[PDB]
DNA sequence: TTTTTTTTTTTTTT
């Protein structure tokens, strides 16, 4: 599954050799005329994207102070 | 300011060269024994964070079907 | 071999 969030970036779901992974990615388009995923990016365990979602309040109260 | 998401791994928050980005990134230790940013990571800017949080419900449902 | 926004490019450590 992808989620888009810019015109290039996504957020992915899939499941990589027995686990899953929750990629956040910019993507570029290839000489062969096709979509893949760039150098820009990291990929997230389940227990990584526990923990952004619960510091996302205190990561939101950052960005509005800046 | 630094949100810690794993045992190497931060969401960071800052202004630079005059832009807010959200950072999400792993981290290393060089030879000289300093913290450094390393090559997996993406800065988000806060479009692409805004829309990364509205989508997260969808990117759970992926999860719990992957 | 190691950051940082809409060419030379994937893929998990509290």
């Amino acid at each position: 599954a992808m989620f888009q969030i810019g015109k290039m970036r996504y957020v992915s779901v899939r499941d990589f050799k027995g686990k899953v992974l929750i990629d956040i990615r910019e993507y570029y388009m290839d000489p062969e005329g096709e979509m893949k995923p760039g150098r820009k990016g990291i990929s997230l365990n389940p227990e990584q994207w526990s923990q952004l979602k619960e510091q996302i309040s205190d990561i939101d109260d950052a960005v509005r102070k800046l």
